[PDB]
DNA sequence: CTTCTGATAAAGC
């Protein structure tokens, strides 16, 4: 039954990976979900919990801002979302807001498993 | 089919077994879910029972409010949640909201069984 | 107009 909670955990560690990787950027673009690259996975909560937050604006995009200044959500925005101090700016709210908070609690209630 | 009733159970044990403990400091962060700690049944469904209450803000962070005063669900204040008379506080339901009432009813059953 | 609540539905199993 979970999709919605499916492709923003593979898109965050897909784009994690990237973010974290130090070499050539032509094997950076083949780097998938399945790769054995580092990423931070309290990254991942960060923009899985961001995503809980999203509001879009009457155009259908999600706006969001950060200490630099107000970003679209877009593919090469999207790496901003793994910091904590984002707020996001909009006249309604995203397409997973509030879709997530069950999914962040279960991960959260995870990693910190001794 | 039951990843959210489930997180909250080993959620609400492994907390309670945390608070519980009277030991060193150094053995109380490694206490975990099947852990032979004491830990109050009583307790775990009030906490249970609490969450199946709880009314978020705009910030999609769950506020809460009790005689020592308004906080905010996390894992320094959810161990609040263990008494019974912590009201909640909040714009909008909750992510538990209205989705344990059941679970509460068929625990209240195991316990109260003679 | 947006938000929230509630109801209907579909799920997988």
């Amino acid at each position: 039954n979970d999709h919605n909670q499916r492709n923003v955990f593979r898109q965050a560690i897909t784009l994690n990976k990237k973010i974290h990787f130090q070499g050539d950027p032509a094997t950076k673009e083949i780097i998938s979900f399945h790769s054995p690259y580092y990423f931070d996975i309290n990254e991942v909560i960060n923009y899985i919990n961001n995503r809980n937050n999203e509001r879009k604006n009457k155009d259908n995009e999600h706006i969001w801002s950060d200490e630099e200044g107000n970003f679209k959500f877009d593919n090469e925005n999207a790496h901003r979302l793994f910091k904590e101090n984002v707020t996001p700016d909009g006249s309604s709210a995203g397409a997973l807001n509030g879709k997530l908070l069950n999914f962040v609690d279960r991960l959260q209630s995870k990693i910190f498993d001794k």
